[PDB]
């Protein structure tokens, strides 16, 4: 073929159409604001490319095949890659004046960016769920699909999300079998003979002003490193939204965190680092968007009532991150000679 | 002179002792520790030796000298540069992983991170206000600090700090003199005329539900306008902390903020620019620090049985904001016709 | 009005076909090489659209007028941050293996990079000049164009460039009439005066290794700074292609870039700088472009018989410098007391 | 310990010293020129601590061993880290005009950037060879250094370099024996068949134009692609200092870069990459620092009338990178079938 017409530039290059342009008075910031959308959405389409790719090689339940682990992996970088692109792809906005925004901004309504489906796909497909979905002007986040849009949503939610997912294939590591390796066996043993040492060297201090406190850090310490072995807590965390992860995920996920050195566990590790860093991103996103609706708007100005910057500010939160127990990984690391080992 | 003399290298590259070393057990990535946070400190004092020549500029009162104003504007952008790779400078310490990173912690007790003298000139330097400031351990910042450096740390509070010096500036923009320009006469009156003519649009607008949604948001954006010329409410909204300049100074950058397409508001502007993206920079300096204390330490572990995550979690907030004030310009934003007329 | 409609997403999310898919064995990462493309040219649009409006306010002549001057300058500096993207872009298929990239390379033949019509208007337009273009394969850039787009591309060769138009306007700088403040002359004479000074300085010095490697700097500084009042020299580079602007244009250059501290003359070298960093971003998309092509196919892999690696190392280099003049200032530069002081 | 102590502050925080303030007229733009080279020191100090533990797991003969590969692995990627990093630091200096510059040059000389003991450790340790350095003023640059830094930069031109270290790693990669696998013979009878096969497709009949510039280019990859089994040429490209690796070390680095989707060679392909990267890096670096010399003191001046631009241009050659033959790799890039099979071996 030729360049153009394989990349179809004939559709790209002629859909930009400046509303202020077809009502008569011509803005020309206009144009800068419809290709970084469309650049955005371009971006969109290969994120999900990508995402979708990675769901199906979990559903034929052949991950654990080196082959295709590496493919996960790489395509889970990849992800990693145009995010933090994507970040960085704001400061082309910031050259656009909040003067010159406003003299177009007009002509944009009454479309929202609610209506971009590729963002609410992307969100779906990860494992943002909907019930703990904070609500814009007492409108739900369907609403504003009403077609063949709104049928596709519904299979994303439906659908396997690449956190549940994530969660089978945890829950499914080895060395975590009671009868086999024992992994939580050994740990609890060493983390509360390990706790016993410290309590005690604690106390085989001097009584001073640092000891009050360290005590009471000893009371918090003691109680995160042994709520661990709580599967009680972590049940009534689920519920709450505050754990996304099941036990037994929550307990792969901790054995590649400390194994992540050995051979069988750095590959592994590498997903669960992308993960994270994917996770991370979603919210440099989200964070670096809040701050150019407050530039552009401001922290009043909204959709007839509530200001549009408050809910945005409440979409940059550790309820939108999904990957959020393997964060929480770091909070339960204990020094290395209490880590079960091998012969 | 020679190079390695002339950068003092015998005291540069002499300072890198590995305590892990000294008591034995060496660990590798303690080096790494080290260089970071001396490269870290370099940039301080360098961030510190412009804010410092920056303030002086202003004590003289001759920064409305565009000589002065331009060493002002340049090395106030300088500072920006130089956060801006300080916020990049934490991907070297991603390296290091959390196993390697505790092999070594031990070592580190009992020194702090706010036993950072520089780190805390520099807040105070700002405009950091020690009554609008989170305290961790029920403890002061300045309790961490004695001797030479608590004396040193007291003057940075007592002398003029650059939000101190910005406000004096701001309060004597030309154009806000009542019987000269008179801007925010003309700019309460044209709001006033403004509003009337956008109320009798949603008026005679054919009444339906986005008819009744735009008067309930007019009304809210009316109230917002004219809070602007309501100067008790700023005097309690200052002394609550919400607002740090003065209600003249507010004027003042509201003018540059309107005409900054002006060739007399260029430069005052880019000063302003300057002044929020240092403030920018400083929250995702203070962001970034956040996302490596939760994955190097946990959301729980901390100094005293203190939040540790949760208190750095605290100052990634408006409240250390020192140029609250100046990002709040937008939720004011009018129509460009509305703008009072300068020539 | 529907974000989708508004932004035509039926077209933009619909112009995305896999040849490999296409040809039955469909190949993952080609989907990552249309997109990638595809984001560059609405780049290059943007692009465009700016450098089209920077230019059309030029060719209206009322660019020294202070409002239009900042349109300029702050377009400018967007293009600039554009470039600066597009280079960070080149990381996104960085992701992109040298083997999952020849499974679908196959499906491309024969489409090339030189049937971008967008990257040659957006040469053309700054100014890159035709007759100082490498070629390649013994095949000029327009061979590749045919029709309506053979046509545009001729306009851009036509029309006046940012390089003529930014020439034009630095050759109307205030301060180079040789009757009014004549800058060219007393910056001739403080030059000539300031040399022979600097050699009493050097020739009272201590007979030693160190005064003889001062004398040798001193008498190769002496030689470039002279050679600027040298015209003819000037028009003999300009010919050969070395130098771009005329030297009445090379004069308003210097008189910015030594008075950029002046108030007169602030935005007027922001607009030098802008144009500078065009063509440094414009270098590094070309350079960082070359490392891929590298890693993708090879330093000997082409399209006929000549090398794809080692034509595009020929166009990283200072003849594609369209600003190449401006760069150069700095070889100019002399002790802030030598610099003529301003008339009040 | 206290921060301040523990970092050595006292040393870091003190070892600022203008040189126009010194001799009277302060200059203010001084000291971002102080700072940003500690800076570059402290992180040049840092490059030199990994390099050498890296080098030493290598001299130890224990490097395929899983457990240490990792570590040379992660802090390869580490330098790669910092040197990108190093490269961003440029745009502090960015900063400074080439006015404001000027006004303290003076006070610097004779001092030189040659007079970097940690970027000349840097660059032997890696395997930047004497033999193909470029003289500037015709000036050796192991002569701007005396006494002890002259004795401590002898030692890292004799001891082991990191691309000596890479070779002998690269040699005794598993699979290259002739008894063995035997990759090279398997490689050589494939690119033999599978160049005919294409030779028959490429003449059969339709005498075009298009056909005759593919003769040309199937002739100049057979050329390429054949020239690769002569070790003859690559020992004469070896003398001439166009490639640095023995040719076992090649064949070993064209075996993990077929088989980098392979799990046995997944690891040594990433070491391999983070050495490419290291060498673009440095590259980058050595580009930035041009560009900066370029806005500063122009394109002619440099010192006893040699032009300080000029040299620093011809650094940015690929004569400098090290690892040259790891990006030509690509050259020999051949269809994923006529890559040999791998079997247990
Ligand atoms: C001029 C800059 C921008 C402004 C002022 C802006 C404003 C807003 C506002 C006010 C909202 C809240 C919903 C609404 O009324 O639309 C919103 C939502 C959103 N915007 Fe933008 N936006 C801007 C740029 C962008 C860009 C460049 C994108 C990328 C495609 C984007 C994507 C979105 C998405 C996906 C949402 C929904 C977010 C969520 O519910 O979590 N916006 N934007
Ligand atoms: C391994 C990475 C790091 C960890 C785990 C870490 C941890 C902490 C912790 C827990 C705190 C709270 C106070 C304390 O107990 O010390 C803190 C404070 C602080 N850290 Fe670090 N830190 C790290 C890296 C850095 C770096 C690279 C710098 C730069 C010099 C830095 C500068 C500071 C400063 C200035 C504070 C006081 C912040 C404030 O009060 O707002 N830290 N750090
Ligand atoms: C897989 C990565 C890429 C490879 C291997 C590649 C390869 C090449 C090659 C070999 C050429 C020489 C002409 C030809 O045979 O086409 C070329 C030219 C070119 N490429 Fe690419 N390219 C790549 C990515 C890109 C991207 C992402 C763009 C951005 C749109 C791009 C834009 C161009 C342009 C505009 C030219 C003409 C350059 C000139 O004449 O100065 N290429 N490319
Ligand atoms: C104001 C910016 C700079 C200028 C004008 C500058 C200028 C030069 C010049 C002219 C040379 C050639 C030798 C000489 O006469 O010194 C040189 C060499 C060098 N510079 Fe700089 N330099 C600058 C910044 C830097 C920085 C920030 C570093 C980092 C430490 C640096 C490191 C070096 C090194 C290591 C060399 C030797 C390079 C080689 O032989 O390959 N320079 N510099
Ligand atoms: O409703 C939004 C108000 O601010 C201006 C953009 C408005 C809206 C919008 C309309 C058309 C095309 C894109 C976008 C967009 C992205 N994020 C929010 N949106
Ligand atoms: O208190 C911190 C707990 O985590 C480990 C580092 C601890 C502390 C520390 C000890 C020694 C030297 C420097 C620093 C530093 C900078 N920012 C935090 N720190
Ligand atoms: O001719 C190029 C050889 O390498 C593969 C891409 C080939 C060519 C190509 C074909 C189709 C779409 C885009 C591109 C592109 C960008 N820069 C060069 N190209
Ligand atoms: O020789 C250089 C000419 O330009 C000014 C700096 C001169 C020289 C220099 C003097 C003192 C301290 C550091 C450096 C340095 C690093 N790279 C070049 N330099």
């Amino acid at each position: 073929l030729i360049y153009g017409n394989y990349l179809h530039l004939e559709k790209v290059l002629n859909a930009q159409e400046l509303q202020s342009e077809t009502k008569g008075n011509k803005i020309h910031d206009e144009h800068l604001f419809i290709i970084t959308h469309q650049a955005y959405e371009l971006w969109f389409k290969q994120i999900l490319w990508e995402l979708d790719s990675v769901r199906e090689i979990f559903q034929n339940g052949h991950v654990r095949d080196e082959r295709n682990m590496l493919k996960v992996v790489s395509r889970m970088h990849r992800v990693s890659v145009i995010l933090k692109l994507l970040v960085q792809q704001f400061s082309i906005l910031e050259t656009m004046t909040a003067l010159d925004f406003n003299d177009f901004r007009e002509y944009l309504s009454p479309a929202s960016g609610f209506q971009s489906l590729q963002f609410r796909l992307l969100e779906n497909k990860i494992g943002v769920l909907q019930n703990m979905r904070v609500p814009y002007n007492r409108r739900h986040y369907r609403d504003n699909f009403k077609g063949e849009e709104n049928e596709l949503l519904l299979k994303s939610e439906q659908e396997k999300t690449l956190l549940e997912l994530v969660e089978a294939w945890l829950e499914r590591t080895p060395g975590l079998e009671p009868h086999g390796f024992n992994f939580w066996g050994k740990l609890e043993k060493n983390i509360t003979r390990g706790l016993e040492e410290e309590f005690i060297r604690i106390q085989a201090k001097e009584e001073s002003e640092e000891k009050e406190e360290q005590v009471a850090e000893f009371q918090k310490q003691k109680e995160v490193l042994l709520s661990l072995f709580d599967e009680k807590r972590h049940e009534h965390l689920l519920s709450k939204g505050e754990r996304r992860l099941s036990y037994r995920a929550l307990q792969g996920a901790l054995m590649i965190y400390f194994y992540r050195e050995e051979p069988r566990f750095q590959v592994p590790f590498q997903l669960l680092t992308s993960l994270m860093d994917i996770d991370s991103l979603m919210t440099k996103w989200r964070y670096n968007h809040v701050c150019m609706v407050h530039r552009m708007l401001g922290s009043k100005a909204g959709t007839g009532g509530s200001s549009g910057y408050h809910y945005l500010r409440s979409t940059v939160s550790d309820r939108y991150k999904v990957f959020v127990d393997l964060f929480n990984l770091s909070t339960y690391l204990i020094p290395r000679h209490w880590i079960p080992k091998m012969n």
